[PDB]
């Protein structure tokens, strides 16, 4: 629902992916992450509450989720092919992007 909930969903499901036993488990976790990222994209983070909704910072925040979703969709392709280790490695690529948004806006 709220931004913090979406972030907890992202964090929890990344851990699910790391411990997963098959690619369908990775797929199910990635699917939840995709929805949480799109929900978070509609939020205004506390650090930007005073900025204009049309500000460059707000568009940058939103675009961070578009890039994250693209990564999730690429990992989903691998998971849907049964490639568990590759899909797990693709999911780890997410982390630098999580951190880059946090450095600016957390
Ligand atoms: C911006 C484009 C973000 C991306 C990509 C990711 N996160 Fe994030 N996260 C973002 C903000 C603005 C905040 C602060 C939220 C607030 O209301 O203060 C956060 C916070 C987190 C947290 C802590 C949330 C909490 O406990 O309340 C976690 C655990 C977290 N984020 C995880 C996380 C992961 C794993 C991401 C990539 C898969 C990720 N975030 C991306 C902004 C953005
Ligand atoms: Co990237």
């Amino acid at each position: 629902a709220d931004l913090e909930d979406n972030m907890e969903t992202l964090n929890d499901n990344l851990k699910v992916i790391e411990k997963a036993d098959n690619a369908a488990q990775v797929k199910d976790a990635l699917t939840k992450m995709r929805a949480a990222a799109l929900d978070a994209q509609k939020a205004t983070p506390p650090k930007l509450e005073d900025k204009s909704p049309d500000s460059p910072e707000m568009w940058d925040f939103r675009h961070g989720f578009d890039h994250l979703v693209g990564h999730i969709d690429d990992a989903l392709k691998l998971a849907n092919e049964g490639k568990v280790k590759e899909a797990q490695a693709a999911a780890e690529q997410l982390k630098c992007h999580c951190n880059a948004c946090h450095q600016k806006y957390r």
